[PDB]
């Protein structure tokens, strides 16, 4: 008989229970670790996609206290030129900016397997973290590349992904990564589970990996499938240390894509890295568009705002406390229906709730 | 799993009441109940304390029909006092009117954390019950406000919420509330569960809190998420002593606001007190601004709601509410079993007062 | 600390498992029992509603081997008039006709609680079976009416409902019914579960009652919520001796009423008996609606029985009794129901039984 | 209580867990067994449907490593002439163009043909024509008629490979294997155009079906053909991972150049007819299928290419070097409705249409 290992939950299967609280939303700390050695002032990372992060968006992210990861769908020269543009910028309008020993904004940069020349370049341009991202991080090529980079650059922080199992986490942490990115399938533009049948719902994914990663003191980045600030709060409460976000940031002033107008409204194009457009045979992503939403800064303000309200409901003074206090319930579909807005036509724009 | 999953929580659509042997007719069942340890209603419905649901005009009908309205707090003390008095000075056409020892209509009024000056005035205006409402009742701010008010006015009935766990019900009771409001996120216009990830489906919430509050002899008000008369019946069957309703009352004559037209039909604004527009009188809302259909008079709406409650009780075979809770037994259903429970496979021609 | 008795399934939650078959669908027997003393040659009863059954439809149902029930939304004499027309209607064309000992077609008639004078007039008129219906058959009003009727007319077969629990099934059988009707809230036009919060999904409710009423040898009629022919078969495989149908027959020629056109398509009016229009400070438990016009009753019934026979063929059963002994089910997920319907394919030509 | 045997899962109910992988999608081998004795170089069979497979369609599938099955909705001389067109296509240029072609010992493309119950005179004419495998298909394979026909064919033609379906239970698999079949076709209800679960209430969800028959048919060393319900390449992968040895597909191949029938335009878009064999139009009366249309999707070669590409990717995710390793390594999770909505595309309007994702 076939081997079913578990019944796996995603964000919409669970809610956080309220607990006794002596703290206010504005008082809670959202400091967090990005890797074993790098912290963040806010727990959000903009995704390493050509429709999301480039030098401009990586600057806002650091200024607001998180990070952006320059994508790798460009030649070595260009990624160096984008990284240098983040290191040359600077931030009182930005009190929580995420800077380095020289007071320069932190930035990350993506690489593929066996791309040493690119790591060589990014390291000398001053990259703070290298994000080795694959469609399948639990692979011999990725482990080999991890050990080879930690040999050459022992002081360079390295993030590797994407994985979705305790086994994958143990293997990477043993190869010496400084954080693991978790997510096979969750992303809004991802078709992997449909074209290949592979994937693990993200809440169960994060839960499986944090349990293994913690044995190594290795932070877990929850990558993909965030649709609302609440999904962030669920991701952090299960034990992830930071969240990587793409779709919610691509419709902003700061993302690389150009603005255009279709049938009255303004959009930006958003596409998967594994889609046909971005690979120019058998794609695993789609090409789409998202509505224009304004500045990154305002989108980010609402997401963190919801994280803060969540921590106040749970009663947590900081992220680590959040994770000790968190208790969940599993809901049914009808419970999801009641969690959303029901039986009323929305008539004004809500800044943190659309459908 | 290394994450703490406490239970699997059900809401109104996951369950149905099993019919029982019945010796009673729906017209002969008694629907009186308790709002609080010392205030009784003749029927178990309360108006939400919302600036699109309850004001003096709506609060009067609710009292006249046997229930109670809670005047909302989105106004200055002077105005809210004035709203409270219009109801008290209102005073065979309404034979189930819910009155006080002097024979004035009963009325409620909402308050927030540490608004002690607001309470001083509302007591002097003769309010019967002060509703200490907050997004998160299970907090030091609310506990301390409870103990403070119960120290200053030991005979003023206090309601506090909203909660959704036994631990919370326990805290408020020992702080001395006379009734708890249960409901974190079921509201039609609520986005709490989405914007913050916090919530408990309402049926598991009620059930959990009633069990705890009963130990203290404290009634439970089921707040929000009620879509049809049947939910009012489910909610009471689980242990709630009364139900508070928003969107089903916002489209009426007696709610504040004015009617407006959109593509041939008439509507009324309806919005969360956590919405941008309501709060503006930078913000991270937990509500939305919407409209609902104009549905005529509150009286028509309360008639149908209580009508289906009386129908339910007849099916269960219960003479009064407290018997309805002892006899009631539930069936949990699947999603497809609800497709069958609504109307299905047939196009509706004429509208039904009780069903849209 | 609330009382959740079980998890209740409806038709869409189950499927029949195939079995070894030595039988072909043309050659399986679909006779059954309506009551303790009245048999049917096919297991279908047309519903007792003012938009479904009247004499024109009851005559057809009996000619094809089933039975119609004349609805109670009319004065006594007018109901007497309808039953008499069915009775006096009276071999190669309709070989499977369901007749009484006098060669006349069989007919039922619906009555309400406490309506003894109507019963007398119907017994006088030759009604084979009286169907005493209520929103809540498990009440003192209905039990006392059963006891009274059975006392005055012992040899008159009586049906009572609707009910949805074992305990209710026991009470009706002890009061002397000759059948029970199961169905609280599965009806296509029924809003009971929304208005009162009261119901039991049909497959679980049939299961619970059938077990109980077999102890007395009382057939169970499965009432309401039949959408397709496969639900006919699921209803009987679980234990029901017959099934009652409303929506699938309201859009026929014999259904009482006249057709009307809305947006270039033809329709029949179809309404619940607890709707505002069937009654006229009232609190309805049904809606007023319309169903597409689907032609003759004979064409609809032929497909319905044709899916029952085929189902028997899959399970491998010579008759309904064998069908119930062999039937095994699987429970499916909402996803498994999408796959069991047509998916991914626009349907160009509409099917007769889909 | 009514006898409820289990809770049965369909494809959308499960996902494969990735494992440690040392293989690349392009290096994994996808060869598989069709019957106890006939091999395939790819695991896809085109369905025995009068709008899916005929000689043109059968040829292209053999060229790519798979197999076609010529439908039986035609007279015997018609079916024999179409079986021959495949066998003639190559005798012994197009061997370097289709290097993975599925050939017999004579070098001709392999071909299947469908028969109904008690059609021995059809079988005779098909065997003389050079058919490689005869598939005895029925709405209900677990029946006396199918099993006696299986006995009669294997007695008259001992060395002729025979597939028999459709079944959905271990008991049925046990019966057919014991009657001496060489493969079983699993599938009651899952087909895109089928209405058997709706009209007759009968059927088993396809993942559980495959799982129940594989466990039994393996005891006899007999392969399972997972037949119907495939809407995406990932379904092929799941069906194989559960233990099926090959997959039969109708809907995804009916809108192709090779498919029988002709193109037509309806509101400025091009479609092909695609109907269930139990539909009213297909039976020249209580149907068990409907008559539909499918978007035109160009050549069978490009369709097959994406489908196999998805499978290879799935294999790379699991780390498996061949289909046997895929099955010994595979582990699943069960998912909820919200997990399936997460697994698809969500919140983004698909502007460009992907060659392997259409909703
Ligand atoms: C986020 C997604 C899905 C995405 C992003 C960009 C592109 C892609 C595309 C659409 C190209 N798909 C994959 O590339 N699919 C894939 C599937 C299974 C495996 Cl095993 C592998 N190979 C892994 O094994 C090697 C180590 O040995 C690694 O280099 C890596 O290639 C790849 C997908
Ligand atoms: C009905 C809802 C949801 C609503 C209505 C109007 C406005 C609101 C707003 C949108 C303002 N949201 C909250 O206020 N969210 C909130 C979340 C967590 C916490 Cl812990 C707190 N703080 C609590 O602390 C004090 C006691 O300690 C209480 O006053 C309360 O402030 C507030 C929401
Ligand atoms: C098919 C349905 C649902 C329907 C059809 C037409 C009309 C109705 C109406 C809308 C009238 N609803 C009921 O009548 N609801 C009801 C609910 C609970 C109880 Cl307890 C009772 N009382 C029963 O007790 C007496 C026998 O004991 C009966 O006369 C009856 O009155 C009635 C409903
Ligand atoms: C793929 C489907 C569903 C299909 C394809 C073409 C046509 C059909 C039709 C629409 C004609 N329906 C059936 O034929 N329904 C059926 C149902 C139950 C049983 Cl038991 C049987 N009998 C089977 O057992 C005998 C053993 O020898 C066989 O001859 C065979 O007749 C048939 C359906
Ligand atoms: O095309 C691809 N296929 C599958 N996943 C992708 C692809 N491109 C990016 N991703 C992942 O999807 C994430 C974005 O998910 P989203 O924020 O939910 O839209 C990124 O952080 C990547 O990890
Ligand atoms: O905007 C807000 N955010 C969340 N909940 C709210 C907000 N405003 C009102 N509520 C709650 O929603 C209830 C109304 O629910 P309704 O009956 O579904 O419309 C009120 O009784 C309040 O407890
Ligand atoms: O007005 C009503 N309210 C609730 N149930 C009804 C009403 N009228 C008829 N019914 C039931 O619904 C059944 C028909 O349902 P259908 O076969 O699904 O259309 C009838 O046989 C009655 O048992
Ligand atoms: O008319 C029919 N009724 C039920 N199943 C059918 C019918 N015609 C073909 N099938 C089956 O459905 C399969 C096609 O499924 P598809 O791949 O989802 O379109 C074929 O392989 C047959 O086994
Ligand atoms: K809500
Ligand atoms: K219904
Ligand atoms: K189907
Ligand atoms: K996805």
């Amino acid at each position: 008989a076939m081997k079913i290992v578990k019944r796996a939950l995603t964000f919409e299967d669970v809610l956080l229970r309220p607990g006794y609280s002596e703290v206010l939303p504005k008082e809670v700390k959202i400091h967090t670790k990005l890797t074993k050695n790098i912290t963040l002032n806010m727990p959000l990372i903009s995704a390493a996609m050509d429709t999301v992060t480039e030098h401009r968006a990586a600057i806002m992210m650091a200024r607001l206290g998180g990070l952006g990861v320059i994508h790798k769908n460009m030649d070595i020269a260009s990624q160096v030129r984008e990284v240098k543009r983040v290191k040359k910028s600077e931030s009182k309008e930005y009190p929580d900016a995420n800077k380095d020993n020289f007071g320069r904004l932190r930035v990350g940069a993506a690489i593929g397997v066996g791309q040493m020349d690119r790591v060589d370049a990014l390291v000398e341009a001053g990259v703070d973290v290298v994000v080795l991202d694959s469609a399948h991080g639990h692979s011999k090529g990725i482990i080999d590349t991890v050990k080879a980079i930690k040999a050459k650059y022992p002081n360079l922080d390295l993030i590797a992904g994407n994985i979705a199992t305790a086994a994958a986490a143990k293997a990477l942490c043993e190869a010496g990564v400084d954080a693991v990115k978790v997510g096979i399938g969750p992303g809004s533009i991802c078709t992997t589970r449909i074209v290949s049948g592979v994937g693990v719902p993200q809440i169960s994914a994060i839960d499986e990996c944090v349990e293994e990663a913690n044995k190594f003191g290795v932070p877990v980045i929850a990558d993909g499938g965030i649709k609302y600030s609440g999904d962030i709060a669920k991701a952090l409460a299960v034990g992830a240390s930071s969240v990587m976000i793409g779709s919610l940031l691509a419709g902003t002033d700061e993302s690389p894509g150009e603005l255009f107008t279709y049938q009255g409204r303004q959009y930006k194009s958003y596409r998967g890295m594994g889609s046909l457009g971005a690979m120019q045979l058998v794609p695993e992503g789609i090409e789409g568009r998202v509505p224009y939403v304004g500045s990154i800064r305002s989108v980010v303000h609402q997401l963190l705002g919801g994280l803060r309200s969540s921590m106040g409901y749970v009663g947590a003074k900081d992220i680590e406390d959040f994770q000790k206090r968190a208790e969940f319930v599993e809901i049914t579909t009808a419970g999801l229906k009641e969690s959303h807005v029901h039986d009323v036509t929305i008539t004004h724009e809500a800044p943190n709730y659309k459908v």
